[PDB]
């Protein structure tokens, strides 16, 4: 306990309702979550989707310092322009969730989810924890990593010139179409199946 | 043996087809001599002491062999030296330019060459055509390649300080155990090139990466 299985479908979240508590096996259908106060507050196997009308729930605005969503469905998910320094997304599902404007001001840990054509546009995450993700048509275009780990990651349909991916660590990664010649990828650390890989572009032979 | 000519215009057919041990030949003219099955084994064609060395422009040196020889200086322009060996030799600043290291055959070109174990420090091999050709563990400093070709011959074991990488055609080539100098992935053709694991890493830190591990 003290708040398993609650079941809410439409409503508009009072700010203070959720603040510093652990929610468990829950499930929010299209609720409005903007401007709530979520600081410290732990989501646990959590459905925040509804497949029947596609909806996510709103996020936008909500304090989320030190939030936790652990094993969550957060697809669709509304984060624009909330404050999430600190916030821990763990083997969740997060397809579809806008982060645009979110600031993580760095710290967040984003690991082992799904963030499949999420949009991270604009966003500032230096020096962050973003590990074991899968990044297919994820938009983020202006974005910076920036010294990130961003390793176990798949990048497929993905875009290595869109953002600033300097000093990460892409290691043990599937890298997609990471062309050497037009991507800046200074302090980067790789593994070397992933240097052979990226040379094997340019007609190379490694041996 | 113990030869030790100064000066002289060499005889045509003087040497055709037989084996030169330890001599000496300072500024002789070996000009369209037939030096063919010719082997020179531990001779010096260079003169320290005038700081010159011998003319060899076109001269016939198919199926020559040298080994363990000074050509410092040498002047090969012109010549024809199909399946040509060179080998152990020192070659700073010899000049092949215009030689002919192939010949047309019935089934196509086919190139042949192996120079091997020598100083091709500042050689000339403007143009020259060298192509699946045996070219190992060869000093390369300052070598003049603009508009050669060696695409597919074996050049391993090379030292490519001070080499211009952009001036020639290196495609197919295996350049595996080798000092690359500024050799840069980002600005050279190496469509078909092997390179091993060591050269792969350094040739990554030069765009800043990491390779572990």
């Amino acid at each position: 306990g003290s708040h398993m299985a609650l079941a809410l479908v439409g409503e508009k979240i009072d700010r203070n309702r959720f603040t510093g508590e652990k929610i468990e096996n829950s499930t929010f259908f299209n609720c409005d979550f903007s401007g709530a106060d979520l600081s410290g507050t732990e989501f646990i196997g959590c459905q925040f989707y509804d497949r029947e009308s596609q909806k996510g729930c709103n996020f936008s605005r909500a304090m989320l310092k030190d939030a936790i969503f652990k094993s969550c469905d957060l697809s669709m998910a509304d984060f624009r322009n909330s404050s999430a320094l600190g916030i821990e997304i763990r083997h969740c599902r997060a397809q579809g969730a806008d982060f645009r404007g979110a600031s993580f001001r760095c710290s967040a840990y984003i690991t082992n989810t799904n963030l499949s054509y999420a949009n991270f546009s604009k966003v500032v995450l230096e020096k962050c924890e973003l590990w074991e993700n899968r990044w297919i048509g994820a938009q983020v275009l202006g974005a910076t990593f920036s010294g990130s780990d961003l390793s176990g990651g798949e990048f497929s349909t993905f875009d290595w010139r869109a953002a600033n991916f300097t000093h990460c660590d892409l290691t043990n990664s599937e890298l997609g179409d990471l062309d050497i010649r037009g991507v800046d990828l200074q302090g980067v650390k790789l593994d070397n199946y992933q240097a052979s890989l990226l040379m094997e572009r340019l007609g190379i032979a490694v041996i």
